[PDB]
């Protein structure tokens, strides 16, 4: 046979995955479906709520509530910038590429990575915070003022979807590594290295679905155009932030991600 | 010679609280205000000068698809309105955190806010308004004064009053510590008709203007008749809100396509 050489390198990228990122679906589950060691997590529902939240489960204050919402936002995009770019590391034959396509790779992939990875911790009713010990409601977030209630909502409709497909950590932690090793990227030196490393990665993706989920042997073409999805919904999230940036006055932008989205 | 007591401290409290509740509650104040007209800020304000310019920034400024088809004048009177009732409510919600303010009896409360609100808002109005033009839509916009006066009768003579009064107002150089000071004694004034208990309203209002007094002696200790000058503003605000309810119901009573938000007609009823 040559399906071990590639049931191998899917459990390796798990591996990776399951070391690297601190929430995954199945953590992510068992928080929202109340089954967790200890208690329920702290709603956030309105004013009073975040309020609460904001001095008792996270590390600013002094700003509009939709500011201080937006900065607690960036503080969890950078957290999973540096876990994605450790994860990246640790995909078989990353490392061997063109040091400036590593950088390209990660500048374009990780956004599309973030709001997949999202997905893990949304249901319809909200979305997990501060380390899983936090809820905050989608109809608060619905509830701010204008552009701050527009951001998340595509987010949500997103996973949505993305959720129906019933996908594992296992699952996830292959297309994930289908985002980040992606031969479209603008700026690319060596294509040809990207692309034969994106054929192995997609080809174990193909036949992991195909083994984990025998009930729908077309899940595989169904996550291809989620791929496309998440494309345009970080196209679309990026014109948000800057319309935050041209029209906000106390909504800073962490250096990181100001680079990040620097000449998309 | 002494200490501070507590009654100053108490005082210095009650100015500090009724600030705080400005900030919190009026998106846009002066600080803010003037770092985009001084051109500190970084995206420029749309400047609407002209015809052209005033369509270009319906487009981007707002969505209105039900003012598409109407005049000039009408589209500009209907996008201003949008802004007042947004800032009455600010003014509810500031209200409420006046300190005593949530004491008073709940119907004299909204009798309050009805006779204040117009005067509070062309005091703030103040803050973004310079001697050319006026900050729209979240301070993204700039109309010009040139613009407004070019419209027709009775549309240009609404807001050069209020530029006029701007000008005398902003040469005072109040800060935003100032006027939340100054709108709290707008508002929280017994001299309204209609209210149930003057008397409980009266001992509000000495209070607040007791803390406003010491507070501008200490803000601006050059200026020792600020305070007076701020009570000649006073009628000059309430003088100026009548003749806007004038102006308006020309409007009601003249114009084909000139409606008024349910709200507004609420508030103008019986003024
Ligand atoms: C209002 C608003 C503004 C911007 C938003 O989006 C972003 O800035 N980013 C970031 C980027 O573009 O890089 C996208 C993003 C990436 C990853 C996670 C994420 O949401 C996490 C989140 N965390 C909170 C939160 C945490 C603690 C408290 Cl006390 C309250 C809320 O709320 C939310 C939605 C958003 C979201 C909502
Ligand atoms: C022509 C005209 C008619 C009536 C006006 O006055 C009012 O309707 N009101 C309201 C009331 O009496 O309740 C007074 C008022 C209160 C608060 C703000 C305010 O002006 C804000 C404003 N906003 C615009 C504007 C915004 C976006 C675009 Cl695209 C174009 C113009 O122009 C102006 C002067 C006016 C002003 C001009």
């Amino acid at each position: 046979s040559e399906t071990a050489d590639l049931k191998s390198l899917a459990k390796r990228i798990y591996e990776a995955y399951l070391k690297n990122f601190n929430m995954n679906k199945v953590k992510a589950r068992v928080i929202l479906s109340g089954k967790a060691s200890n208690n329920p997590p702290f709603v956030i529902h309105d004013m009073e709520t975040l309020c609460m939240a904001e001095k008792t489960l996270v590390a600013i204050q002094n700003k509009e509530a939709e500011v201080r919402i937006f900065h607690c936002c960036q503080c969890t995009s950078v957290e999973t910038v540096t876990e994605l770019t450790e994860f990246a590391k640790a995909i078989p034959g990353f490392a061997n590429l063109d040091l400036n396509d590593q950088v390209t790779l990660l500048k374009y992939g990780v956004y599309e990575a973030i709001f997949a990875m999202l997905s893990s911790v949304m249901n319809k009713d909200g979305m997990l915070v501060a380390y899983g010990n936090g809820f905050i409601t989608r109809e608060f977030l619905k509830s701010l003022r204008k552009p701050f209630c527009d951001i998340m909502e595509p987010k949500f409709d997103f996973a949505m979807k993305f959720n129906a497909l019933e996908l594992d950590d296992s699952d996830i932690s292959l297309f994930v590594a289908a985002i980040i090793c992606c031969g479209d990227r603008p700026g690319l030196l060596n294509v040809g290295h990207i692309e034969k490393m994106q054929e192995g990665i997609v080809h174990v993706l193909r036949l992991h679905l195909q083994s984990n989920h025998p009930d729908d042997i077309f899940l595989f073409p169904k996550l291809l155009q989620k791929m496309a999805d998440l494309r345009q919904l970080v196209t679309e999230h990026a014109q948000l932030v800057q319309i935050i940036k041209k029209t906000e006055s106390d909504a800073a932008l962490h250096p990181l991600l100001q680079e990040i989205y620097r000449d998309m």
